[PDB]
């Protein structure tokens, strides 16, 4: 990973910012890294693990909750909550709000789902089932989102939620079912068209989901990548923020940081 780290640095010298890159092929175990360890915020990104945590629980002790029917009170409802904005009266299923949290990163959905598995507290609780003991959310939507460089709560690394999204939707984290359904969440995902998609070929699949925060420019993409019709998949971790708190989110970045991990695991 000698020349990607060093595309990287480029890269993250281009923006001033700060670039925390993890990439792992699922069939060689190769990883590309690139201040993978270092302390970045999850934001929405945390949306895909707890619908897996939701998709576990169903599986595995709580039988029918997916079809389970959850209300709010239009004052429950969150910035950014555009599918269940339309939905006060009528509620929706636990699986349509996973499909919410996903695929439109919806807010109160999110938190609908925390409600379903013990809160921040039980999704820490489900990282640590899947062997991350450094991955933590502390608060509810929306004030996860509020990161600042020495934040520690509501955190990740690339590696450790690189790893995790790994196990879920490539490893043996869920029942195949649950497994299919998850990936096709975040292959429906409208949220990332600028980031990770946009820097790979249009023909390969990619489920993915985004986190942002205005504040220092904070932008993640975390994706499984089928890169091509018949490919063992890859798995893409990427954080990033600005060094200044009133900098913009940079989409292209994240797009190029795709590019180079995908060249620097022989895939593109």
């Amino acid at each position: 990973g000698a020349r990607a780290r060093k595309e990287l640095r480029t890269l993250e010298a281009s923006f001033k910012g700060r670039i925390g890159a993890y990439a792992v092929d699922t069939a060689t175990g190769k990883t590309i890294t690139y201040r993978s360890g270092e302390r970045f915020p999850l934001l929405s990104t945390f949306k895909a693990i707890a619908a897996a945590a939701v998709l576990h629980k169903a599986r595995t002790s709580d039988p029918g909750l997916l079809n389970k029917v959850v209300h709010w009170t239009t004052a429950e409802l969150q910035e950014h909550s555009p599918v269940t904005g339309k939905h006060v009266k009528d509620g929706m299923t636990v699986a349509r709000l996973c499909e919410a949290a996903i695929t439109r990163s919806d807010n109160t959905a999110a938190n609908m789902l925390l409600k379903q598995i013990g809160g921040p507290a039980g999704l820490t609780a489900y990282f640590h089932t899947l062997k991350d003991p450094v991955s933590r959310l502390d608060r509810w939507e929306t004030e996860l989102n509020n990161w600042s460089p020495k934040e520690k709560r509501d955190t990740t690394t690339p590696a450790s939620m690189g790893r995790d999204l790994r196990a879920v939707t490539t490893g043996d984290a869920l029942d195949a079912r649950d497994r299919e359904r998850l990936n096709a969440w975040l292959t429906a995902n409208k949220t990332g068209d600028a980031r990770i998609r946009a820097g790979l070929p249009k023909t390969w699949t990619v489920g993915d989901k985004t986190g942002t925060n205005s504040k220092y420019g904070a932008g993640n993409d975390i994706a499984v990548v089928w890169p091509g019709k018949s490919a063992a998949p890859i798995i893409m971790s990427i954080y990033t923020n600005r060094g200044a708190a009133d900098a913009a989110v940079d989409d292209k970045v994240i797009a190029d940081t795709a590019a180079i991990l995908a060249r620097a695991l022989g895939k593109l």
